[PDB]
């Protein structure tokens, strides 16, 4: 209804005044001598945490304008965290450094539209800086290294991931259990992964890593879009028995059906997750066969006089578990004919075979890797269930970081990468004074994270960030033992990607921000 | 009940301080170096843009009489939206520009009914000013460059359009539909299209356009009015089975029906939009018939003792996809037969050689035009699901600029093509001081546009617009490049039908406002 | 519950205060360039009208005392549109000027009860004075001549009403409806008119007029009282089959009927309008028979044992279509027998072969008169629905403005026609000093119309009126081209009988209120 506007600089403070309070309230946990943030919970005990990301899903003012500032930092800085797996404290602290010079410099009677250029300059350039900066990461020996150090040294770990990754490749796909008691398993299985995330939260049941997860559940493949639950009640309720949860893939699901299924999962009254095919097209309705192949059962397209009445329990898939986030939809283990699936891939070559193309070649191969690859499962084993579960949670992060650097490799962490990255563009200019100032701000920002991990620390930040700047290469600040040196060596680092990221991504929104004129929202 | 009644200046500053939010707020993004609006978005992250009309979509200030103010000119700029697919921002900044001088010349003691002939003249001859400035644009090789041009510079997007106004004519009927894979696609379908508007928003389902759309739906023809939904129930609920969403097209659906409809969409107890029969008298009735004959079933009409509950499933209508705009209902591949279709033009055309009149004539091969010529689809394709919806909303886009230069040609852009039509009637006069004031704050108001751009720049606004009122013809300013020049050839142009429309439009309000001496609303 | 009184003076200056506002808000329309009054409407854009009748609709003041002395002139002033179909804003205006002046006298410790009376009297003499200013018109070329210049000069429209009323008589049947395209069509029909009202508003469905209009209805007729719905519910679920709207005219509708049918109006479930028979005694229940001839079907009478229980659906009678204003019914062709009708005539005349009476003789001729003439259905063409629903808005106000002229002739518009009855009787005097100033103020009154009209055109009210007080006859001053002359010729007219309306109605009020020595209202 009524609304309430604010422009310009008067609508800017209330910004920032909002993502101050985000960002301090993050920040203070920045590595080592990072510091606790009490988080009080509705009924029963605080929470004392160090996680940034923990505080900042909670961080949200009373003041509707201050919110939207710090809403929108966290909306973009939680997006370096779902990329890379971590650097989202990182990509915070850094906003909130680029935004505080940068609407200072407004002020300063600058052009916006100029201080924001400037800045993705020199962002653009410090990523380039970075990709060269960063130390190769490829033979096994270096995938356990790195899942080791990513995980406070346990050389098991490191050793379990690269084992993995030997079985089904870098590209491959790795799943994390529970063990069946003490010693770990590995192996493979019929399985698959595509890039779909949940058709809405809610459905989650796994807060801790924010994904669903079905046991044993069963896979509805219907192509076509659903937005009325009344052609499920007959393949729905028959569902509730069994208790075996339901996994419906269709290319979408809409309004009713959605809404009223989002109800029912909060209700207790059947546990049932769905997600998009897919892809889109004609290849959308052959992918959605090979996972019905894959996990046994079929698809009910309309273009064939199907209806999801007429189908009765068998014609429905089935897997062992699935795992939703996001944007990732991974099925593992499927009933599917280790037989038939064998044969589906024959299609699939002997129609390579008639590849007219090029592109339309490369989709294809892209299709069996997934339908043959299958997928690895890693069971955690330890002593206790306690130590297991703790175990399982390190393994799975460190499986993280791990992708992160085979893919773009790892580079000095403890903030220092971004020091010398800025360091080395201090000659950087641009079309105008405005854009440099643009410029100089982005690269006075980029010390704010090492700046920061001192301060925790009680140090003196500038005598240790230009100590930093003194030297070459990955030449830290090892904050944890007060030691400069290498911090590669010390182990000390973090995967190029999300140091890469957390800097994009701080700048996107950092970049918006300065160039705002005007916020509108309700009135309280 | 007890209403607030404000009278003459009092009531007037009331709206402008009302639409001064408005446009404010709005004309922030004027000029590719626009700035960001924040709207804050009840639950979740917020929401920046630079959409004009976005953030004119969410103002709606307090105080009741302001907001009259504000929702006054909304009212109207959007009206030009709707016809030329583009300017409303525009239009805002010209109506604010226009009150703010005029009713400053009211207070300085003049009159208002003058003010404003004075005001409708400047204007009237501003838009005979602009025809002829208007660039021509017949030539498929111009259709083709326009479509370009409003999409970014992609060469693929005007040929595509271009390629189907081949197919159908400039006249003729262009869809545009999300691709099967990579590649593009187009081919003309047994289809048609009216002038009807759907009979209420909320059935809407795309808001992002502000259409209705259907897939492979049924479509209901009752030559009737329809105020009871009891006459519905039979041939409704058997239309819920199937899940076929349903399209009713009948002289009028009137209050129970129609809201009772109007609430089933929300709570997804079936999706059916409804809209009412083309044109009025027998032509209607015969419409209605062609409507059948090309989508296949039956009419019905009480005429013949036809009841909606003696009608099956097979009397309905059913074609492959329709959709509805504010007020253009449009049939996309229709299961009519390709042979009966046919036969109904014989009988049009053997109606024609009995055309003992001209209007008869003209409304009649009209008619065949229609239900002969048939519909383009343009199926946009892409490399991935995103890249291509994003492509199919510049198609989408493209497709609408490119018939609104087809119709009156296209003019320089950036805000010149009125800066120059202005400084072109600086002679003109009228029939006393005042009217020759009215004249001069309309002209003076023509520089807004152009004025703002170059301030959204950081320019220096008068600079610009005195040196772009020094040369003639397309001589412009791209305010992208800070470099002069012939507008038209630096691709920088607007389609003569929206700078005109802006400008009516504008006008219109400021005129009513103008001459407004007493507001009427309710009590707070 | 507890009430508020104020008395005298301090509950009269409330009144006043209170009728100012609804005159100042609604004069500053009056004629030509009149402004605009922007009418904010709960929830969508405002509405920008210049009709005076649609701005007194909304005024309604929060003070209970000062709503009295606003709601009381409305009451009147709408009471002079309804019998003349025009002249509200006049009256209004009129009443102001009258209750200004009168109510200052009152102070002056002049008489109220003598006030009045020469008020009265200066009005009983301007009537008079006015019908012999008044020019007939009664010959076809006259009413087409009026009918035209009441709808902008659209010499069609004249010619239709004259074609239509040659077919009927001046005192003829006339009725408007929407074309079946281009051409107009015009015929008489067995139809019927009576002067009975709707039983409640609510029923209403065309505010645009506000009367109710019902098609292909059924007529119940039953001579009783009906105030309990459990005898309709045979014959009345009976209808919400068919569809078919139901009208009743029994000797009245009382309680919870009444109520209980102005409930489902709303809730759409029927729309049914019921109103009271015609006339009273013996004549009525004739009457009633009348119409049941006329739309075939029959009467219920208890007289006979008739229960409305034991009545079929072919008991109940039925015409095309019915049309009931605020104190008029109207049924427009009747399926009654064009032979059976014709029966009844006989029977009416050979009764007045028997009419040992004159009133007997005259009632009875105007029986046959009404069930004999039948309607005249005039068909406005156009050619697009717009323009047609617009033209058929003109005829239906011209039809109105034509029917006032030939029962009391035209005068001079523009207000002159009172300003001069004005100047004609300054030697006019009464019984004593308070009397005469009683005159005097109605006099100046007069004057109110065209100086404002004048004032709306920033003229100079005073040389304005004075010059025409100056001249004779019709001489006036069209404003619209600021020009004196004789104000027929110039085609400026308004029927004799609206302004004799406004001026007799809006003196009533004045009177009551100046008269008022106390009022009670509820406490806020």
């Amino acid at each position: 209804a009524a609304k309430d506007v604010k422009f310009g600089n008067d609508a800017r403070v209330k910004m920032l005044r909002g993502v101050n309070v985000l960002a301090d309230a993050v920040k203070v946990t920045l590595g080592p001598k990072g510091r606790n943030v009490v988080l009080d919970k509705s009924f029963g005990a605080p929470t004392i945490t160090k996680d940034g990301v923990s505080v900042a899903r909670e961080i949200e003012l009373e003041d509707k304008f201050e919110n939207m500032g710090a809403q929108m930092v966290k909306e973009v800085a939680s997006k370096a965290n779902d990329a890379a797996g971590d650097g989202t404290t990182t990509a915070t602290v850094l906003a909130q450094a680029i935004i505080t010079e940068g609407l200072k410099a407004v002020a300063a009677g600058m052009n916006p539209m100029d201080l924001k250029r400037g800045i993705d300059k020199a962002v653009t350039a410090a990523v380039e800086e970075l990709k060269a900066l960063s130390v190769p990461c490829s033979d096994s020996k270096a995938i356990a290294q790195v899942g080791t150090i990513s995980a406070n040294s346990d050389e098991t770990v490191g050793k379990l991931i690269a084992e993995a990754m030997d079985k089904v490749g870098k590209e491959g796909v790795i799943t994390v259990e529970d063990g069946t008691g003490l010693q770990d398993e590995l192996d493979v299985v019929e399985g698959m992964q595509f890039d779909r995330g949940y058709l809405s939260p809610y459905f989650i049941n796994k807060p801790e890593t924010g994904a669903v997860e079905l046991e044993s559940p069963f896979i509805l493949l219907a192509d076509k879009k659903i937005s009325n639950i009344r052609e499920m009640l007959p393949v729905l309720e028959a569902v509730a028995k069994a208790g075996k949860p339901l996994l419906i893939i269709a290319e979408d699901v809409e309004g009713e059906a959605l809404a009223t299924l989002v109800v029912n999962t909060m209700r207790g009254i059947v546990k049932v997750a769905a997600v998009k095919a897919p892809g889109f097209g004609d290849r959308r309705k052959a992918m959605l066969q090979d996972i019905a192949t894959l996990t046994g059962g079929t698809v009910i397209s309309e273009e064939i006089g199907m209806e999801l009445e007429k189908a009765t329990l068998e014609d429905l898939g089935q897997a062992k578990r699935v795992v939703i986030n996001k944007d990732t939809t991974t099925i593992i283990d499927g009933v599917g004919e280790e037989a038939a699936i064998q044969g589906r891939v024959a299609q699939i070559r002997q129609q390579i075979e008639e590849a007219t193309s090029d592109y339309d070649r490369e989709k294809l191969q892209e299709r069996v890797a997934k339908l043959a690859g299958g997928v690895a499962v890693i069971k955690v084993g330890a002593a206790t269930e306690v130590e297991m579960k703790e175990k399982k949670a390190r393994v799975e992060d460190a499986l993280h970081a791990t992708r992160a650097a085979v893919e773009e490799g790892v580079v000095a962490g403890g903030g220092v990468a971004l020091i010398r990255v800025a360091s080395k563009l201090a000659d950087l200019r641009g079309q105008n004074e405005d854009q440099n100032v643009g410029i100089k701000v982005a690269l006075r920002a980029m010390e704010a994270p090492l700046r920061q991990i001192v301060l925790n620390c009680g140090e003196k930040p500038s005598v240790v960030a230009n100590t930093v700047k003194g030297g070459d290469g990955n030449y830290g600040y090892n904050a944890a033992t007060e030691e400069y040196g290498n911090m590669i060596d010390m182990g000390i680092l973090d995967p190029t990607k999300v140091t890469r990221s957390a800097l994009q991504y701080a700048a996107s929104v950092a970049g918006l921000m300065i160039t705002t004129e005007c916020m509108v929202t309700d009135l309280p």
